[PDB]
DNA sequence: GCGAAAAGTGTGACATAT
DNA sequence: GTCACACTTTTCG
DNA sequence: GCGAAAAGTGTGACATAT
DNA sequence: GTCACACTTTTCG
Protein backbone atom coordinates (compact mmCIF):
# COMPACT_ATOMS: atom_id res chain seq x y z
CA UNK A 1 0.00 0.00 0.00
CA UNK A 2 2.82 2.50 0.68
CA UNK A 3 4.45 -0.12 -0.75
CA UNK A 4 2.20 -0.23 -3.59
CA UNK A 5 3.56 3.56 -3.44
CA UNK A 6 6.81 2.95 -3.64
CA UNK A 7 6.98 0.68 -5.89
CA UNK A 8 5.19 2.75 -8.07
CA UNK A 9 7.78 5.19 -8.62
CA UNK A 10 10.14 1.87 -8.89
CA UNK A 11 11.19 0.44 -12.46
CA UNK A 12 11.24 -3.36 -12.04
CA UNK A 13 14.01 -4.83 -14.07
CA UNK A 14 14.24 -8.74 -14.26
CA UNK A 15 17.59 -10.67 -13.07
CA UNK A 16 17.56 -14.54 -14.03
CA UNK A 17 19.94 -17.05 -11.60
CA UNK A 18 23.48 -16.05 -11.01
CA UNK A 19 22.88 -12.65 -12.29
CA UNK A 20 25.86 -10.28 -10.22
CA UNK A 21 23.12 -7.03 -9.74
CA UNK A 22 25.21 -5.76 -7.13
CA UNK A 23 29.08 -5.38 -7.44
CA UNK A 24 31.94 -4.16 -4.60
CA UNK A 25 33.57 -1.50 -5.31
CA UNK A 26 31.45 0.44 -7.77
CA UNK A 27 29.41 3.73 -6.49
CA UNK A 28 26.13 3.74 -4.94
CA UNK A 29 23.15 5.18 -6.57
CA UNK A 30 20.57 2.96 -6.47
CA UNK A 31 18.19 1.17 -3.63
CA UNK A 32 16.80 -1.95 -5.06
CA UNK A 33 13.68 -3.84 -3.53
CA UNK A 34 13.07 -7.16 -4.26
CA UNK A 35 9.63 -7.77 -5.63
CA UNK A 36 10.64 -11.39 -6.36
CA UNK A 37 13.54 -14.05 -6.18
CA UNK A 38 16.25 -14.43 -3.47
CA UNK A 39 19.74 -12.76 -3.59
CA UNK A 40 22.86 -13.84 -1.78
CA UNK A 41 25.69 -11.39 -0.35
CA UNK A 42 29.00 -11.87 -1.33
CA UNK A 43 32.78 -10.80 0.31
CA UNK A 44 35.68 -11.65 -1.40
CA UNK A 45 39.20 -12.59 0.06
CA UNK A 46 41.88 -10.73 -1.20
CA UNK A 47 43.03 -12.80 -3.88
CA UNK A 48 40.84 -16.01 -3.19
CA UNK A 49 37.36 -17.69 -1.92
CA UNK A 50 34.07 -15.54 -1.04
CA UNK A 51 32.23 -15.80 1.87
CA UNK A 52 28.67 -15.24 1.86
CA UNK A 53 27.07 -12.97 4.27
CA UNK A 54 23.37 -13.61 4.16
CA UNK A 55 20.58 -14.54 1.93
CA UNK A 56 18.22 -11.67 1.38
CA UNK A 57 14.64 -12.71 -0.11
CA UNK A 58 11.26 -10.59 -1.74
CA UNK A 59 10.72 -8.03 0.46
CA UNK A 60 14.27 -6.91 1.55
CA UNK A 61 16.07 -4.05 0.06
CA UNK A 62 19.28 -4.05 -1.09
CA UNK A 63 21.71 -1.39 -1.93
CA UNK A 64 21.06 1.05 1.26
CA UNK A 65 24.11 1.40 2.71
CA UNK A 66 24.97 3.89 -0.15
CA UNK A 67 21.93 6.06 0.71
CA UNK A 68 22.89 7.57 3.34
CA UNK A 69 26.03 9.76 2.43
CA UNK A 70 27.25 10.96 -0.84
CA UNK A 71 29.97 9.33 -2.95
CA UNK A 72 29.56 5.78 -1.45
CA UNK A 73 30.71 2.43 -2.64
CA UNK A 74 29.01 -0.54 -2.91
CA UNK A 75 30.27 -2.70 -0.46
CA UNK A 76 30.30 -6.73 -1.16
CA UNK A 77 28.35 -8.31 -4.40
CA UNK A 78 24.87 -9.73 -5.15
CA UNK A 79 24.36 -12.34 -7.36
CA UNK A 80 20.96 -13.57 -7.87
CA UNK A 81 20.32 -17.52 -6.18
CA UNK A 82 16.88 -17.46 -7.84
CA UNK A 83 15.25 -15.27 -11.05
CA UNK A 84 14.47 -12.28 -9.88
CA UNK A 85 12.32 -9.02 -10.41
CA UNK A 86 14.18 -6.18 -8.91
CA UNK A 87 12.32 -2.50 -8.32
CA UNK A 88 14.80 -0.12 -8.23
CA UNK A 89 14.07 4.13 -7.33
CA UNK A 90 17.37 6.13 -7.16
CA UNK A 91 18.43 7.44 -4.53
CA UNK A 92 17.90 11.54 -5.14
CA UNK A 93 14.50 9.78 -5.71
CA UNK A 94 14.09 7.68 -2.28
CA UNK A 95 15.20 11.03 -0.42
CA UNK A 96 12.00 12.87 -2.03
CA UNK A 97 9.62 9.70 -1.03
CA UNK A 98 11.12 9.68 2.58
CA UNK A 99 10.05 13.28 3.06
CA UNK A 100 6.28 12.04 1.55
CA UNK A 101 6.00 9.29 3.34
CA UNK A 102 8.17 8.40 6.40
CA UNK A 103 6.77 4.56 6.52
CA UNK A 104 9.60 3.66 3.86
CA UNK A 105 12.32 5.13 5.77
CA UNK A 106 11.24 3.03 9.22
CA UNK A 107 10.45 -0.44 6.80
CA UNK A 108 14.41 0.27 5.64
CA UNK A 109 15.70 0.92 9.12
CA UNK A 110 14.18 -2.12 10.38
CA UNK A 111 15.59 -3.93 8.20
CA UNK A 112 18.83 -2.70 8.56
CA UNK A 113 18.69 -2.73 12.24
CA UNK A 114 18.16 -7.22 11.68
CA UNK A 115 21.02 -7.48 9.43
CA UNK A 116 23.53 -5.31 11.94
CA UNK A 117 21.64 -8.15 14.88
CA UNK A 118 22.20 -11.10 12.50
CA UNK A 119 25.71 -10.27 11.48
CA UNK A 120 26.42 -9.44 14.83
CA UNK A 121 26.31 -13.09 15.88
CA UNK A 122 27.84 -14.22 12.57
CA UNK A 123 31.03 -12.49 14.68
CA UNK A 124 30.06 -14.19 17.31
CA UNK A 125 29.42 -17.57 15.93
CA UNK A 126 33.20 -17.08 13.95
CA UNK A 127 34.57 -16.41 17.49
CA UNK A 128 33.09 -19.14 20.08
CA UNK A 129 32.04 -21.63 17.82
CA UNK A 130 34.15 -24.74 15.66
CA UNK A 131 33.46 -25.83 12.10
CA UNK A 132 31.13 -28.50 12.89
CA UNK A 133 29.07 -25.90 15.90
CA UNK A 134 28.99 -23.39 12.60
CA UNK A 135 27.48 -26.36 10.25
CA UNK A 136 24.86 -27.36 13.23
CA UNK A 137 23.75 -23.27 13.06
CA UNK A 138 23.81 -22.92 9.63
CA UNK A 139 21.55 -26.26 9.00
CA UNK A 140 19.64 -25.16 11.38
CA UNK A 141 18.77 -21.25 10.13
CA UNK A 142 18.98 -22.83 6.66
CA UNK A 143 15.57 -25.01 8.07
CA UNK A 144 14.24 -21.90 8.85
CA UNK A 145 15.50 -19.42 5.80
CA UNK A 146 11.99 -19.96 3.45
CA UNK A 147 12.57 -22.32 0.86
CA UNK A 148 12.99 -25.51 3.03
CA UNK A 149 10.53 -28.36 1.89
CA UNK A 150 8.82 -29.69 4.62
CA UNK A 151 9.79 -33.58 5.15
CA UNK A 152 7.37 -35.58 7.03
CA UNK A 153 10.36 -36.18 9.97
CA UNK A 154 12.66 -33.06 8.92
CA UNK A 155 12.86 -30.20 6.96
CA UNK A 156 14.46 -30.63 3.27
CA UNK A 157 17.17 -28.09 2.15
CA UNK A 158 18.65 -28.21 -1.02
CA UNK A 159 22.32 -26.50 -0.90
CA UNK A 160 25.70 -27.68 -1.21
CA UNK A 161 28.55 -28.46 0.47
CA UNK A 162 30.35 -25.89 -1.46
CA UNK A 163 27.64 -23.18 0.35
CA UNK A 164 27.85 -24.40 3.32
CA UNK A 165 31.86 -24.04 3.22
CA UNK A 166 31.10 -20.35 2.16
CA UNK A 167 29.03 -19.70 5.22
CA UNK A 168 30.51 -21.39 7.47
CA UNK A 169 34.28 -20.83 7.01
CA UNK A 170 36.03 -23.90 5.59
CA UNK A 171 36.89 -26.45 2.85
CA UNK A 172 34.32 -28.48 0.96
CA UNK A 173 35.34 -31.00 2.05
CA UNK A 174 35.78 -30.03 5.63
CA UNK A 175 31.90 -29.59 5.37
CA UNK A 176 32.15 -32.84 3.80
CA UNK A 177 33.39 -34.84 6.16
CA UNK A 178 31.50 -33.27 9.28
CA UNK A 179 28.47 -33.71 7.12
CA UNK A 180 29.33 -37.33 7.28
CA UNK A 181 29.52 -37.22 11.11
CA UNK A 182 25.95 -35.68 11.41
CA UNK A 183 24.55 -38.52 8.91
CA UNK A 184 26.12 -41.18 11.50
CA UNK A 185 24.73 -39.22 14.47
CA UNK A 186 21.27 -39.40 13.14
CA UNK A 187 20.63 -36.19 12.86
CA UNK A 188 20.90 -34.96 9.35
CA UNK A 189 20.34 -37.16 6.05
CA UNK A 190 21.90 -35.96 2.53
CA UNK A 191 22.22 -36.54 -0.79
CA UNK A 192 22.83 -32.74 -2.48
CA UNK A 193 19.60 -32.35 -0.33
CA UNK A 194 20.31 -32.60 3.32
CA UNK A 195 17.29 -32.82 5.75
CA UNK A 196 18.16 -31.48 8.55
CA UNK A 197 15.75 -33.79 11.00
CA UNK B 1 20.34 21.27 14.96
CA UNK B 2 17.30 18.53 15.25
CA UNK B 3 19.95 17.37 17.75
CA UNK B 4 18.90 19.45 20.46
CA UNK B 5 15.18 19.18 20.14
CA UNK B 6 15.79 15.69 20.40
CA UNK B 7 18.14 15.82 23.35
CA UNK B 8 15.79 17.91 25.31
CA UNK B 9 13.52 14.80 26.35
CA UNK B 10 16.02 12.58 27.46
CA UNK B 11 17.22 12.46 30.85
CA UNK B 12 20.89 12.70 30.98
CA UNK B 13 22.37 10.11 33.40
CA UNK B 14 25.97 9.97 34.06
CA UNK B 15 27.86 6.25 34.15
CA UNK B 16 31.26 5.91 35.62
CA UNK B 17 34.11 3.71 33.81
CA UNK B 18 33.04 -0.17 34.04
CA UNK B 19 29.91 0.78 34.62
CA UNK B 20 27.50 -1.53 32.82
CA UNK B 21 24.84 -0.01 30.88
CA UNK B 22 23.03 -2.61 28.55
CA UNK B 23 23.14 -6.30 29.91
CA UNK B 24 22.78 -8.22 26.67
CA UNK B 25 19.27 -10.14 27.25
CA UNK B 26 17.61 -7.18 28.78
CA UNK B 27 14.71 -6.16 27.34
CA UNK B 28 15.13 -3.19 25.04
CA UNK B 29 12.85 -0.53 25.63
CA UNK B 30 15.18 2.59 26.21
CA UNK B 31 17.15 4.03 23.05
CA UNK B 32 20.35 6.03 24.56
CA UNK B 33 23.18 8.81 22.86
CA UNK B 34 26.11 9.26 24.03
CA UNK B 35 26.30 12.83 24.65
CA UNK B 36 30.04 12.47 26.17
CA UNK B 37 32.81 9.47 26.69
CA UNK B 38 33.09 6.15 25.26
CA UNK B 39 31.84 2.95 25.28
CA UNK B 40 32.39 -1.07 24.35
CA UNK B 41 30.22 -3.19 22.94
CA UNK B 42 31.07 -6.12 23.70
CA UNK B 43 29.12 -10.14 23.45
CA UNK B 44 30.13 -13.15 25.33
CA UNK B 45 29.86 -16.71 25.08
CA UNK B 46 28.63 -19.03 27.60
CA UNK B 47 32.11 -20.31 28.79
CA UNK B 48 32.87 -17.02 29.49
CA UNK B 49 35.33 -15.84 26.16
CA UNK B 50 34.33 -12.31 25.03
CA UNK B 51 35.05 -10.11 22.09
CA UNK B 52 35.06 -6.58 21.30
CA UNK B 53 32.28 -5.24 18.67
CA UNK B 54 33.42 -1.84 18.88
CA UNK B 55 34.12 0.73 20.52
CA UNK B 56 31.27 3.46 20.34
CA UNK B 57 32.36 7.35 20.80
CA UNK B 58 30.16 10.45 21.78
CA UNK B 59 27.93 11.53 19.20
CA UNK B 60 26.43 7.33 19.18
CA UNK B 61 23.12 6.52 19.87
CA UNK B 62 23.34 3.21 21.90
CA UNK B 63 20.57 0.80 21.92
CA UNK B 64 19.20 1.67 18.52
CA UNK B 65 18.09 -2.08 17.34
CA UNK B 66 15.24 -2.25 19.76
CA UNK B 67 13.49 0.91 18.35
CA UNK B 68 12.21 -1.19 15.32
CA UNK B 69 10.22 -4.46 16.39
CA UNK B 70 8.55 -4.85 19.83
CA UNK B 71 9.70 -7.36 22.19
CA UNK B 72 13.53 -7.62 21.40
CA UNK B 73 16.24 -8.34 23.47
CA UNK B 74 19.34 -6.23 23.90
CA UNK B 75 21.92 -7.93 21.51
CA UNK B 76 24.72 -6.98 23.38
CA UNK B 77 26.70 -5.55 26.52
CA UNK B 78 27.83 -1.72 26.17
CA UNK B 79 29.68 -1.03 29.24
CA UNK B 80 31.47 2.31 30.03
CA UNK B 81 35.24 2.50 29.21
CA UNK B 82 35.04 5.84 30.73
CA UNK B 83 33.00 8.54 32.58
CA UNK B 84 29.97 8.60 30.10
CA UNK B 85 27.39 11.32 29.87
CA UNK B 86 24.37 9.35 28.50
CA UNK B 87 20.82 10.50 27.48
CA UNK B 88 18.02 8.47 27.49
CA UNK B 89 14.56 8.46 25.78
CA UNK B 90 11.53 5.93 25.80
CA UNK B 91 11.05 4.03 22.91
CA UNK B 92 7.74 5.01 22.38
CA UNK B 93 8.41 8.61 22.85
CA UNK B 94 10.91 8.64 20.28
CA UNK B 95 8.93 6.98 17.95
CA UNK B 96 6.99 10.05 18.82
CA UNK B 97 9.60 12.57 17.70
CA UNK B 98 10.25 10.85 14.31
CA UNK B 99 6.56 11.55 13.64
CA UNK B 100 7.49 14.93 14.32
CA UNK B 101 10.69 15.13 12.58
CA UNK B 102 12.46 12.79 10.64
CA UNK B 103 16.16 13.84 10.49
CA UNK B 104 16.74 12.14 13.56
CA UNK B 105 15.80 8.94 12.55
CA UNK B 106 18.09 9.64 9.45
CA UNK B 107 20.97 10.67 11.81
CA UNK B 108 20.04 7.08 13.33
CA UNK B 109 19.66 4.79 10.38
CA UNK B 110 23.01 6.83 9.02
CA UNK B 111 24.55 5.22 12.12
CA UNK B 112 23.45 1.55 11.70
CA UNK B 113 24.40 1.96 7.96
CA UNK B 114 27.91 2.74 8.81
CA UNK B 115 28.04 -0.12 11.27
CA UNK B 116 26.72 -2.57 8.81
CA UNK B 117 29.59 -1.88 6.94
CA UNK B 118 32.32 -2.45 9.53
CA UNK B 119 30.71 -5.58 11.41
CA UNK B 120 30.28 -7.12 7.61
CA UNK B 121 33.98 -6.31 7.13
CA UNK B 122 35.05 -7.59 11.04
CA UNK B 123 33.31 -11.32 9.11
CA UNK B 124 35.60 -10.88 6.61
CA UNK B 125 38.68 -10.58 8.43
CA UNK B 126 37.61 -13.08 11.04
CA UNK B 127 36.76 -15.40 8.15
CA UNK B 128 39.80 -14.72 5.96
CA UNK B 129 43.14 -13.31 7.82
CA UNK B 130 45.53 -14.73 10.09
CA UNK B 131 45.54 -13.36 13.69
CA UNK B 132 48.82 -11.57 12.06
CA UNK B 133 47.12 -9.70 9.82
CA UNK B 134 44.05 -9.07 11.99
CA UNK B 135 46.24 -7.43 14.72
CA UNK B 136 48.06 -5.78 11.96
CA UNK B 137 44.86 -4.52 10.68
CA UNK B 138 43.49 -3.57 14.35
CA UNK B 139 46.53 -1.58 15.20
CA UNK B 140 46.11 0.09 11.86
CA UNK B 141 42.87 1.29 13.05
CA UNK B 142 43.13 1.77 16.63
CA UNK B 143 46.05 4.40 15.03
CA UNK B 144 42.68 6.63 13.42
CA UNK B 145 40.58 6.28 16.58
CA UNK B 146 40.03 9.28 18.48
CA UNK B 147 42.55 8.85 21.14
CA UNK B 148 45.49 8.34 19.21
CA UNK B 149 48.32 10.09 20.23
CA UNK B 150 50.68 11.49 18.15
CA UNK B 151 54.54 10.09 19.08
CA UNK B 152 56.50 12.55 17.06
CA UNK B 153 56.38 10.12 14.06
CA UNK B 154 54.12 7.70 14.16
CA UNK B 155 51.18 7.22 16.30
CA UNK B 156 50.90 6.09 19.62
CA UNK B 157 47.57 3.99 21.05
CA UNK B 158 47.49 2.89 24.40
CA UNK B 159 45.78 -0.70 24.69
CA UNK B 160 47.07 -3.40 26.93
CA UNK B 161 47.53 -6.83 24.97
CA UNK B 162 44.55 -8.07 26.14
CA UNK B 163 42.44 -5.56 24.38
CA UNK B 164 44.02 -6.38 21.42
CA UNK B 165 42.83 -10.00 22.25
CA UNK B 166 39.79 -9.36 22.37
CA UNK B 167 39.51 -8.05 19.13
CA UNK B 168 41.04 -10.06 17.10
CA UNK B 169 40.12 -13.14 18.55
CA UNK B 170 43.39 -14.88 20.00
CA UNK B 171 44.92 -15.40 23.67
CA UNK B 172 46.94 -12.68 25.28
CA UNK B 173 49.54 -14.84 24.99
CA UNK B 174 49.23 -14.95 21.53
CA UNK B 175 48.87 -11.50 21.03
CA UNK B 176 52.62 -10.69 22.78
CA UNK B 177 53.98 -13.56 20.72
CA UNK B 178 52.92 -11.90 17.46
CA UNK B 179 53.02 -7.95 18.63
CA UNK B 180 57.20 -8.41 18.88
CA UNK B 181 57.54 -10.67 15.69
CA UNK B 182 56.14 -6.86 14.22
CA UNK B 183 58.60 -5.64 16.69
CA UNK B 184 61.55 -7.54 15.07
CA UNK B 185 60.06 -6.15 11.53
CA UNK B 186 60.16 -2.43 12.37
CA UNK B 187 56.48 -2.09 12.18
CA UNK B 188 55.41 -2.27 15.60
CA UNK B 189 57.54 -0.50 18.80
CA UNK B 190 55.83 -0.94 22.45
CA UNK B 191 55.69 -1.44 25.75
CA UNK B 192 52.65 -0.97 27.65
CA UNK B 193 51.59 1.41 24.49
CA UNK B 194 52.22 1.06 21.28
CA UNK B 195 53.33 3.23 18.50
CA UNK B 196 52.53 2.47 15.56
CA UNK B 197 54.05 3.30 12.88
C1' DG C 1 11.50 -35.18 -18.78
C1' DC C 2 15.30 -36.50 -21.99
C1' DG C 3 20.82 -36.97 -22.11
C1' DA C 4 25.32 -34.45 -22.94
C1' DA C 5 27.99 -31.08 -20.51
C1' DA C 6 28.60 -29.17 -16.65
C1' DA C 7 29.09 -28.95 -11.51
C1' DG C 8 30.11 -30.88 -7.07
C1' DT C 9 32.23 -34.35 -4.54
C1' DG C 10 35.18 -38.20 -1.53
C1' DT C 11 39.12 -39.83 -0.79
C1' DG C 12 43.91 -40.12 2.46
C1' DA C 13 48.30 -38.32 3.47
C1' DC C 14 49.83 -34.06 4.94
C1' DA C 15 51.06 -29.69 7.12
C1' DT C 16 50.20 -26.07 10.17
C1' DA C 17 48.59 -21.66 12.85
C1' DT C 18 46.86 -20.34 17.69
C1' DG D 1 45.07 -22.24 22.14
C1' DT D 2 46.62 -23.86 26.58
C1' DC D 3 48.75 -24.18 31.63
C1' DA D 4 50.91 -21.91 36.48
C1' DC D 5 54.00 -18.93 37.88
C1' DA D 6 56.70 -15.34 39.15
C1' DC D 7 57.84 -11.29 36.51
C1' DT D 8 56.95 -6.74 34.93
C1' DT D 9 54.36 -2.97 34.21
C1' DT D 10 50.50 0.86 35.55
C1' DT D 11 47.92 2.54 38.25
C1' DC D 12 46.58 6.11 42.37
C1' DG D 13 46.29 7.18 47.37
C1' DG E 1 56.60 12.36 42.29
C1' DC E 2 56.83 8.35 46.16
C1' DG E 3 55.61 3.96 46.81
C1' DA E 4 52.55 -0.30 47.59
C1' DA E 5 48.47 -2.91 45.42
C1' DA E 6 46.42 -3.77 41.13
C1' DA E 7 46.66 -4.85 36.66
C1' DG E 8 49.07 -6.60 32.94
C1' DT E 9 52.44 -10.11 31.31
C1' DG E 10 56.26 -13.93 29.02
C1' DT E 11 57.45 -17.87 29.31
C1' DG E 12 57.71 -22.82 27.29
C1' DA E 13 56.32 -26.97 26.42
C1' DC E 14 52.26 -28.17 24.91
C1' DA E 15 47.41 -30.11 22.27
C1' DT E 16 44.56 -29.49 18.35
C1' DA E 17 41.33 -28.50 14.41
C1' DT E 18 40.73 -27.49 9.60
C1' DG F 1 42.66 -26.69 5.90
C1' DT F 2 45.77 -28.94 1.33
C1' DC F 3 46.33 -31.36 -3.32
C1' DA F 4 44.41 -33.74 -7.53
C1' DC F 5 41.45 -36.94 -10.01
C1' DA F 6 37.96 -40.27 -10.53
C1' DC F 7 33.40 -40.52 -9.56
C1' DT F 8 28.49 -38.93 -8.90
C1' DT F 9 25.15 -35.78 -9.19
C1' DT F 10 22.80 -31.77 -11.13
C1' DT F 11 22.06 -28.42 -14.75
C1' DC F 12 19.89 -26.76 -19.02
C1' DG F 13 19.19 -26.87 -24.21
N1 LIG G 1 26.17 -7.87 6.49
C1 LIG G 1 25.20 -7.70 5.60
N2 LIG G 1 24.02 -8.32 5.77
C2 LIG G 1 23.05 -8.12 4.89
N3 LIG G 1 23.05 -7.37 3.79
C3 LIG G 1 24.24 -6.77 3.64
C4 LIG G 1 25.33 -6.88 4.46
N4 LIG G 1 26.38 -6.11 3.97
C5 LIG G 1 25.90 -5.58 2.89
N5 LIG G 1 24.60 -5.93 2.62
C6 LIG G 1 23.73 -5.57 1.47
O1 LIG G 1 24.40 -5.76 0.22
C7 LIG G 1 24.69 -4.48 -0.35
C8 LIG G 1 26.08 -4.41 -0.93
O2 LIG G 1 26.43 -3.06 -1.25
P1 LIG G 1 25.54 -1.80 -0.74
O3 LIG G 1 26.51 -0.95 -0.02
O4 LIG G 1 24.89 -1.28 -1.95
O5 LIG G 1 24.37 -2.23 0.27
C9 LIG G 1 24.60 -3.52 0.79
C10 LIG G 1 23.41 -4.08 1.49
O6 LIG G 1 22.25 -3.83 0.70
N1 LIG H 1 28.02 -4.61 15.50
C1 LIG H 1 27.74 -3.65 16.38
N2 LIG H 1 28.40 -2.49 16.33
C2 LIG H 1 28.06 -1.53 17.19
N3 LIG H 1 27.16 -1.50 18.14
C3 LIG H 1 26.53 -2.69 18.18
C4 LIG H 1 26.75 -3.77 17.37
N4 LIG H 1 25.89 -4.81 17.72
C5 LIG H 1 25.19 -4.32 18.72
N5 LIG H 1 25.53 -3.02 19.04
C6 LIG H 1 24.95 -2.08 20.04
O1 LIG H 1 24.76 -2.72 21.31
C7 LIG H 1 23.38 -2.56 21.63
C8 LIG H 1 22.82 -3.70 22.37
O2 LIG H 1 21.44 -3.43 22.59
P1 LIG H 1 20.48 -3.14 21.39
O3 LIG H 1 20.30 -4.40 20.63
O4 LIG H 1 19.30 -2.40 21.87
O5 LIG H 1 21.36 -2.11 20.54
C9 LIG H 1 22.70 -2.54 20.32
C10 LIG H 1 23.58 -1.58 19.55
O6 LIG H 1 23.39 -0.21 19.96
Amino acid sequence: PTLEWFLSHCHIHKYPSKSTLIHQGEKAETLYYIVKGSVAVLIKDEEGKEMILSYLNQGDFIGELGLFEEGQERSAWVRAKTACEVAEISYKKFRQLIQVNPDILMRLSAQMARRLQVTSEKVGNLAFLDVTGRIAQTLLNLAKQPDAMTHPDGMQIKITRQEIGQIVGCSRETVGRILKMLEDQNLISAHGKTIVV
